[PDB]
C-alpha cells in the first residue's frame, strides 16, 4: 500500500506532517527539511539545472530551512535573482511524493459539523462569542456517526432532552420528520453546563482530529466562534489545544464589516463547503442560504419550524437539536451527489499541494508547473510583484433593445486558454514587438499583416512559432488527460453495461474475479469468460468497472477546473509567471476573434439572403454570439413549417451544414492573418430559440448588456419536451424582490415570450388583482442591513440614508417596548415595506429581520397601514414596465377610442 500526506505545515525549519502509512494508519513525523534553491551560475560550467530561458544555475543547499529565507533576502537586496520554489510545503511534497499519487480516502478523517448558540438578537459575534453553544452536530466520515451535544441549562433557558424517537416521527405526529437510514447512527449526549460539555468535545477532538473540516459558513463563523468562546472561559493556552500542532494563527480581514476574522488551524484543511461550492457549482446562483441551495440540489428545502431563529431553542428545542443534525446531513447528501470534497482530494492530490490551496488557481498552478519542471531539470523564476494594471477584460457587444423572433447561440470551447495555445504565449516564448495599429482595423483586415516568422496577438506582440512554449505545452498536457479521462469513464462505463446483462442469468458453478483493467472495453476473448461466470464471481466486477467511471470520471472534471482557472492565475499579479503584455495579448486577441468572426456571419449571411447591410449578429459575449434567424426563416416562410419542431430540425442542419462550415474556414482566414501556431477557434451553435408557431409569442428579448430572456428548444443538440426559459439579470432572480412578484414576473416573461400580448394584458390584471390577499411575507422587500444601520442612528435618520436603514429605525423606534418576543436587528437581511403617508410610526417604510413574522402588537397596525400601491409599482409594475418598451410591448391596452360602447 503506496503511501500518502494529509496535512503539512512549516514552523521552525522543521515540517509536520500527518499522512498514512505502508499499511494504512494516520501519523505524523516532524521533519526537518533541508531546501534545495539555485541562482544563475557564470554560463561556462557543467550542469543540469538552467531556467526557463536558457541561463544556467547552481543547486544550494541549506540543510537547516529558515537559512533559505535569510539568503533570499538577501540577493535581491544585492539585486541578484534567487530562483527555485520559495513555498516550502510544496518544495518538501515534490521530492516525498515524488510518484503519482493514488490517495484511499475511506481512510481520512472528514469532519463534518455545525455548532448553534442563542442570542437575543438573533446574530451573535464570532469575535468575542459573549453566549455559550447551546448545540453542536458533529458528524465523522470515518465513525458513519453524528455526534450531539445538547445543553439542558442555559440562562437563556433550561429544556427537557431529546426524543430520539419523536424526531423519528411525521409532521403530525409532532415528528421531526427525520429520516430513518440516520437515526441509528446518531450519539446524542446532553450536559448539564456549558464547562462540561465543551471540556468534553475538546476531548472528543483531540481524539478523533480532523483532516478535513467542514461545514456551511463554517470558516466565517462556526470555526472562530468555538475558538474564541473556549479561550474566553478557559483562555488561549487551553484554546490553543485545537490544533494537532497545537499551534495557530488568528486573521482579520475587512470592508462594509470590519472585524471579520477567520482562524487558520495550524495543521488541518478547512473547506468551508459554502466556497466549496460557488467554485465548482458552475452554476451561478443569486442567494446561498443553506436551504435554498437543498431545495435546488435535493429539491427537499429544510426543516420548518416557527418563530425567530433565536427563539426555536426555548420555543421548541425538540426540533431546535434536530434540524441542527438535518443541517449536516444536508449537506452529506450533497457532497455524496455532487462529490466536491472528494473531487478536491484528487486535484490538490494531483497537484501535489496543500488541499485548500485548491481555492487557489495560483497556489495550485505554481505548483502543478514546479513539478512539471522538477522532472525536466528547468528552474522556475523567483516571483516578483509587479503592480495592478488595468488591461482590458472580454468584450461584450453594446445590443439593440428589442424583440428578437427566432435566434441562436454559438460557443468558442474555453476561449482563453485555446488562445494560449493558439498563440504560443508564454513568458519565454515573446519574440518581438510591431507598430500597432488600431484593434478596429485589424478587424477587418484593413490593417497590415505583421511579422511572418511570428505567432502575434493584436496588442503587438510576436511569439516564437518554434520553440514549444512553456505555459502552452502545460495546458495542452492538461487537455489531453481530460480527452484521455473522458473517455476512460465511458469505456468502464459502457463496459458496465457488459456486466450489467450477463448478470441476469450468471452462474457457471463458482467463480475466481478476472485481473480486468476497465479502462479499455473488454475484448471478445475476455468478453466469453465473463458469461462463464456467476453472480458471486462478477459483482466485485461490476462495482469496479460503475466505480472505476465513478473515479475515473471525476479526474475528467478536476482538469476542466484546472483548465478554467487558468487565466485566473496568468491575470494575477503575484502569479510568477504573470507578465502584462502576455495577458493583454490574450485579452486583446479574445476580444477581437468575437468582433472579425461576427463581421464574418454578417458577411456571408446577408450575403447568402442577399439582402443588404443587415446586421444579423445581434449580441456577443466574451465568447458566445446571436444570430437573428427572423430573416433567414422568412425567406422559406412560417407557412411551410408543421410543427414548431418541424423548423427546429431546420435551423439545426443549417448551423451544422451551412454556418459551421463557413465559421471555421472564417477563422482559419484570421489564424493565418496571425500567423499563429495552430486553428484552436472552435465555435458551435449552442442554443436554438423561439415562438411555438402560430403562437403571439416573441421568442426572446434584450434589455442591455447581459440584461436578457428567451425561449429555448435545443440546447446543443439535446432537443425540449416543452419549452425552457433563459433569463438574464432580469430581477427575476436578485433576493431583493419579493417571491411572490418573481414567480410573478417569470411568469410574465413565459406568457409574452411563449403566448402574445393578450396573454400577458389578461395576466397583468390577474396578479394585481390577487396582489392585496397575498401574504404579506410573499410580497415584502428583502435586501441586507450592511450594518451602516450605526451611521444613521442620529436617533432618527437623516439624509444620504438609503430606504432599507430608514425601515430599519422606524422599526426599532417601535420595538423601544420590547416584551422580549420583539427581536432587535443586528446589521443582517431584513424586511421592508411602504406604509400610506401619515402613519402613527414616523418614515414610510418598515423592515424586520428576515424569515421572521412580526410582533402582534405593531403587526396587525404595519399592514392595515402598508402602502400597497407604490410597493406595487416600485416591485412589479417599473421592472416589468421595462421589459415591455424593450421587447416593443403593452401591459394594458392603449385606452380604445371604442371604449363605452358593449359588444
Ligand atoms: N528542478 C528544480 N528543483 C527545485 C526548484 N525549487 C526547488 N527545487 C528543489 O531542489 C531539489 C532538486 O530538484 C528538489 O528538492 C526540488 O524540490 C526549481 O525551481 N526547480
Amino acid at each position: 500500500m503506496k503511501e500518502f500526506y494529509l496535512t503539512v505545515e512549516q514552523i521552525g525549519d522543521s515540517i509536520f506532517e500527518r499522512y498514512i502509512d505502508s499499511n494504512g494508519r494516520e501519523r505524523t513525523r516532524e521533519v526537518e527539511y533541508k531546501p534545495s534553491l539555485f541562482a544563475h551560475c557564470p554560463e561556462s560550467q557543467a550542469t543540469k539545472y538552467f531556467d526557463i530561458y536558457g541561463k544556467p544555475c547552481t543547486r544550494k543547499l541549506f540543510a537547516n530551512m529558515r537559512d533559505a529565507s535569510q539568503w533570499i533576502k538577501r540577493m535581491e537586496d544585492i539585486g541578484l535573482e534567487a530562483l527555485g520554489m520559495d513555498d516550502f510545503k510544496l518544495a518538501y511534497l515534490s521530492d516525498t511524493y515524488n510518484y503519482e499519487i493514488k490517495y484511499d480516502h475511506t481512510k481520512i478523517r472528514v469532519a463534518n459539523f455545525d455548532i448553534e448558540v442563542t442570542s437575543p438578537d438573533g446574530f451573535p459575534e464570532p469575535s468575542q462569542a459573549k453566549h455559550p453553544i447551546d448545540a453542536i452536530t458533529h458528524y465523522d466520515s470515518i465513525d458513519d456517526r453524528f455526534y450531539v451535544f445538547d445543553l439542558l441549562n442555559s440562562p437563556y433557558g433550561n429544556v427537557e432532552e431529546w426524543s430520539i424517537e419523536i424526531a423519528a416521527k411525521l409532521q403530525e405526529q409532532g415528528g421531526d420528520e427525520v429520516p430513518s437510514e440516520i437515526i441509528d447512527k446518531i450519539i446524542y449526549m446532553p450536559f448539564d453546563n456549558e464547562k462540561e460539555l465543551l471540556m468534553e468535545y475538546l476531548n472528543f477532538w483531540q481524539q478523533k482530529t480532523p483532516v478535513i473540516l467542514t461545514g456551511w459558513n463554517v470558516e466565517s463563523f462556526d470555526i472562530p466562534y468555538v475558538y474564541n468562546r473556549i479561550k474566553n472561559i478557559f483562555g488561549e493556552s487551553t484554546a490553543k489545544r485545537l490544533s494537532p500542532h497545537r499551534k495557530t494563527r488568528v486573521k482579520v480581514i475587512e470592508n462594509m464589516y470590519g472585524s471579520r476574522e477567520i482562524i487558520t488551524l495550524f495543521g488541518i484543511s478547512v473547506l468551508d463547503y459554502i466556497d466549496l461550492y460557488k467554485k465548482f457549482s458552475f452554476t451561478n446562483q443569486p442567494s446561498y442560504s443553506l436551504d435554498y441551495i437543498s431545495e435546488f440540489e435535493l429539491n427537499v428545502g429544510k426543516l420548518k419550524y416557527d418563530g425567530p431563529i433565536s427563539k426555536l431553542r426555548e420555543s421548541n428545542h425538540q426540533r431546535y437539536i434536530s434540524y441542527n443534525i438535518i443541517d449536516v446531513y444536508r449537506v452529506l447528501q450533497i457532497d455524496a451527489k455532487r462529490q466536491f470534497i472528494n473531487l478536491s482530494l484528487d486535484m490538490g492530490y494531483y497537484a501535489k499541494i496543500q488541499i485548500q490551496s485548491v481555492f487557489s488557481p495560483i497556489k495550485t498552478w505554481d505548483a502543478i508547473i514546479f513539478n512539471s519542471l522538477k522532472e525536466q531539470n528547468k528552474v522556475i523564476p523567483q516571483g516578483r510583484s509587479h503592480p495592478v494594471q488595468p488591461y482590458p477584460g472580454a468584450f461584450v457587444k453594446e445590443p439593440i433593445p428589442n424583440r428578437y423572433k427566432y435566434v441562436m447561440s454559438f460557443d468558442l470551447t474555453s476561449l482563453y486558454p485555446s488562445i494560449i495555445r493558439q498563440v504560443n504565449i508564454s513568458p519565454e516564448t515573446i519574440a518581438g514587438t510591431f507598430k500597432v495599429a488600431p484593434l478596429h482595423d485589424y478587424i477587418n483586415a484593413v490593417a497590415e499583416r505583421p511579422s511572418d516568422v511570428y505567432s502575434c496577438s493584436p496588442n503587438g506582440m510576436m511569439y516564437y512559432k518554434d520553440r514549444d512554449g512553456v505555459v502552452p505545452t502545460e495546458i495542452t498536457k492538461v487537455f489531453n488527460q481530460r480527452k484521455e479521462h473522458k473517455g476512460y469513464m465511458l469505456a468502464a462505463q459502457r463496459n458496465g453495461e457488459i456486466i450489467k446483462e450477463a448478470l441476469h442469468n450468471p452462474n457457471l458453478s463458482v467463480d475466481e474475479p478476472l485481473d480486468v483493467d476497465y479502462r479499455f472495453d473488454f475484448s471478445d476473448e475476455i468478453k466469453e469468460k465473463i458469461k462463464k461466470l456467476s453472480a458471486k464471481s462478477l459483482n466485485e466486477m461490476l462495482f469496479r468497472a460503475q466505480r472505476t467511471e465513478v473515479a475515473g470520471m471525476t479526474a475528467q472534471i478536476n482538469r476542466k477546473l484546472l483548465i478554467n482557472s487558468l487565466y485566473g492565475a496568468l491575470g494575477n499579479v503575484w502569479f510568477r509567471y504573470y507578465d502584462l503584455r502576455n495577458a493583454t495579448a490574450i485579452t486583446t486577441f479574445g476580444q477581437m476573434a468575437l468582433q472579425w468572426i461576427e463581421r464574418k456571419v454578417n458577411e456571408y449571411l446577408n450575403e447568402v439572403c442577399g439582402t443588404e447591410g443587415e446586421a444579423f449578429v445581434l449580441y456577443g459575449d466574451t465568447d458566445s454570439i446571436y444570430v437573428s434567424a427572423d430573416k433567414i426563416i422568412d425567406k422559406v416562410g412560417e407557412s411551410k413549417f408543421r410543427d414548431t419542431n418541424h423548423w427546429v430540425d431546420f435551423l439545426d442542419k443549417f448551423a451544422r451544414e451551412r454556418m459551421e462550415p463557413a465559421i471555421d474556414r472564417g477563422f482559419r482566414e484570421m489564424c493565418e492573418y496571425m500567423n499563429n501556431k495552430q486553428h484552436l477557434m472552435f465555435m458551435d451553435r449552442e442554443a436554438i430559440a423561439g415562438p411555438p408557431l402560430g403562437s403571439k409569442g416573441i421568442g426572446g428579448f434584450w434589455t442591455g448588456k447581459k440584461r436578457y430572456a428567451l425561449n429555448v428548444w435545443d440546447m446543443e443538440g439535446t432537443r425540449y419536451a416543452e419549452p425552457k426559459l433563459k433569463i438574464m439579470g432580469l430581477e427575476t432572480q436578485k433576493s431583493s424582490t419579493p417571491k411572490a412578484v418573481q414567480k410573478a414576473l417569470k411568469e410574465c416573461i413565459r406568457r409574452m415570450l411563449q403566448e402574445g400580448e393578450e396573454s400577458l394584458q389578461e395576466y397583468f390584471k390577474e396578479f394585481e388583482k390577487e396582489f392585496r390577499q397575498l401574504n404579506y411575507i410573499s410580497i415584502a422587500s428583502v435586501s441586507s442591513a450592511n450594518n451602516i444601520a450605526k451611521y444613521d442612528v442620529g436617533g432618527f435618520p437623516g439624509p444620504k440614508c438609503p430606504f432599507h436603514i430608514r425601515g430599519i429605525l422606524t422599526y426599532n423606534r417601535a420595538i423601544k417596548g420590547n416584551i422580549d418576543a420583539p427581536q432587535v436587528v443586528e446589521g443582517e437581511k431584513v424586511y421592508v415595506l411602504p406604509l400610506r403617508e401619515g402613519n402613527p410610526f414616523g418614515d414610510k417604510c418598515i423592515a424586520w429581520p428576515s424569515g421572521t413574522e412580526i410582533t402582534d402588537l405593531i403587526k396587525d397596525d404595519v399592514l392595515h397601514w402598508m402602502d400597497y400601491t407604490v410597493l406595487l409599482e416600485k416591485t412589479f409594475i417599473k421592472p416589468l414596465e421595462g421589459f415591455t418598451s424593450a421587447a416593443k410591448l403593452d401591459y394594458e391596452k392603449k385606452a380604445s377610442l371604442f371604449d363605452m360602447f358593449d359588444f
